[PDB]
């Protein structure tokens, strides 16, 4: 019926603590999503083309020219870990558990609402008034199969809200056409011209046009009634929730001390190299630390913003995230550059329209390269070795003075043993699709849980058309009843994690929440303002340090 | 390594009466697909709005 209510309104975290040492995480996410009716009720091919960037000579980087089919349904996408915990969870999670795992997904549509606007003039000056369309339903598709393309609306920081208090939208769904996109690498204010700059037809051999109405099953949702997709049981594997430390150089036995420090200043020097005990690769005759035999390579090198192309335009090769050294420089790791809104995190007292920016620092502390402090020698080793005997981070590699060997040297090997990247609190994104290729990747730089059998099917949501009395379908017109509705969203997350150990003998690192001041973990961040405005800035995922070998 | 296959094998001599057959040799591979891919590094996940 019209006037019964049809679920409940939900948000509470349930931890459960089952068998030896496991917590059962029950997080719960209920939103009021606002869903405005499509700009249009057509299928469209819409094509981006910046001509006014890629035009200047330099900026292949600031390409996104590009096709997409945009769809007249919008997206009811949930990864993000935002939305389901709070920053208190997430802050007794990362100090109390010490792996996660995702367990299942329920989600759930109720209480919906339809309503049509009208004019009035009142005053001489004509003021809306919201009527209420009994009758009028919206149409929900779950694409449990994944016909259609995984499009995650955490790329777009576009999921849901993550405060629970305000009422959420859903972002409009729409996905890659295949055309080809040609551009020519040219550097800055350099004499000649811009040859490639052209964007192609579409292909008979790659063209994929899917309408969410041949591909689906769709439910109509009216005022009384309820949708509920059932328990997608996840296939994923753990993530750690604690980090490491250890170097290539702090594997295996330290070398014995032959002396010993008498006060709590000083040194103990070990045994002379040339008569030490060990294995080296090397082929001199002595042992150190730096050139002794190791199990494997922890962390590897890999190419500073390597621009590869191949029928769609220079892209950026992906980096895994690694630690950024002593040596500070981020973009050689990886650090991924976050930029997100006030319904995702900035603070709500931002006048301006340029979003809340966060470069995230990964905290996996022996996998990170230091580049101007790594170097090659010759194929003898002799150390000392002379000028043409050595190409450090100082040396133009081709003649660019710009560039060094370090931007091209890509060490990844079979002996290569690096750490999975964290989670990033509320503005991560918590699942993803494994590509249809025959041979995957190892990771996912966009989400820790890769799902290995399917992901969920992503909830696609619009509102029904509602036609005036004059309708001509052979008549581009589309008079089109102004309507708008909301609904209630419920998902229910299951996690399962497992409680930490403490064997180190001093106190480890926790994150605490401080005073008011300067500090980044004041509590005045989580806290609303005087007219309520709150605000969260990302935490930390991996406090608690962990012994790699 | 120098193999020969009278060393190695067990030879089947066959006249113009007799009939060689071996049987059915089942495989243990994987499926190659018959469908092709288009998707570049610039065309994953959702487009821009």
């Amino acid at each position: 019926g019209v006037g019964v209510s049809t679920g409940s309104y939900d948000n509470q975290t349930h931890y459960r603590a089952l068998g030896d040492g496991w917590v059962e995480i029950t997080a719960l996410a209920t939103r009021l999503v606002h869903l405005n009716m499509p700009k249009s009720e057509n299928y469209c091919r819409i094509r981006v083309h910046n001509t006014t960037d890629t035009s200047v000579k330099g900026n292949m980087a600031k390409d996104d020219a590009h096709e997409q089919i945009w769809t007249p349904w919008s997206l009811v996408d949930a990864n993000a870990w935002g939305v389901w915990l709070q920053p208190s969870d997430w802050q007794y999670i990362c100090n109390t558990m010490s792996q996660l795992n995702l367990v299942s997904l329920d989600q759930e549509i109720f209480n919906v609402v339809l309503k049509t606007v009208t004019e009035q003039d009142l005053g001489g000056q004509a003021i809306k008034i919201y009527n209420n369309d009994l009758t009028a339903c919206m149409m929900v598709a779950v694409d449990s199969n994944n016909i259609l393309p995984y499009t995650p609306a955490a790329n777009s920081m576009e999921t849901l809200g993550f405060y629970p208090w305000k009422p959420t939208i859903a972002s409009p769904y729409r996905y890659y056409f295949c055309v080809d996109r040609d551009l020519s690498v040219t550097y800055e204010n350099q004499e000649g011209t811009v040859e490639h700059n052209v964007m192609g037809t579409p292909k008979g051999m790659n063209s994929q046009f899917f309408t969410i109405e041949n591909t689906q099953q769709i439910t109509l949702l009216r005022t009384g009634d309820e949708f509920a997709t059932g328990t997608y049981y996840f296939d994923t594997n753990p993530v750690k929730l604690t980090h490491t430390w250890q170097t290539n150089r702090q594997l295996g036995q330290p070398p014995l001390l032959s002396t010993f420090p008498e006060a709590d200043t000083d040194a103990g020097t070990l045994t002379a190299q040339g008569s030490r005990h060990g294995t080296t690769q090397m082929g001199v005759n002595w042992v150190s630390e730096a050139i002794r035999t190791r199990p494997a390579q922890v962390g590897f090198c890999q190419p500073h913003n390597d621009f590869e192309a191949s029928r769609a335009g220079p892209f950026a090769a992906p980096k895994v995230p690694a630690d950024i050294t002593q040596g500070v420089d981020k973009e050689a790791n990886g650090s991924v550059r976050y930029s997100y809104g006030k319904q995702h995190g900035e603070n709500w007292a931002s006048h301006g329209p340029a979003p809340e920016r966060y470069t995230w620092d990964e905290t996996s502390f022996g996998s990170g390269r230091d580049t101007k402090d790594g170097f090659i020698q010759s194929a003898p080793l002799v150390v000392p070795p002379p000028l043409n005997g050595i190409l450090t981070n100082a040396n133009p590699i081709g003649t660019k003075n710009d560039i060094h060997f370090s931007n091209v040297f890509n060490s990844y090997g079979p002996l290569t043993a690096f750490s999975h990247p964290s989670p990033v609190y509320p503005q991560g994104q918590i699942w993803d699709k494994e590509l249809d290729l025959e041979h995957k990747p190892r990771l996912h730089i966009t989400a820790p849980f890769v799902c290995k059998n399917n992901a969920p099917g992503q909830m696609l949501v619009r509102l029904g058309p509602n036609l005036t009395d004059q309708y001509d379908p052979n008549g581009a017109t589309l008079s089109r009843i102004v309507t708008y509705g909301t609904f209630f969203w419920k998902g229910k997350l299951t996690m399962r994690a497992k409680l930490r150990a403490n064997t180190t003998w001093n106190p480890v690192y926790q994150v605490s929440a401080e005073d008011n001041g300067n500090s980044y973990m004041s509590v005045t961040k989580w806290l609303p303002t005087a007219t309520g405005n709150m605000q969260s800035v990302p935490l930390i995922t991996r406090p608690v340090a962990r012994n790699t070998y």
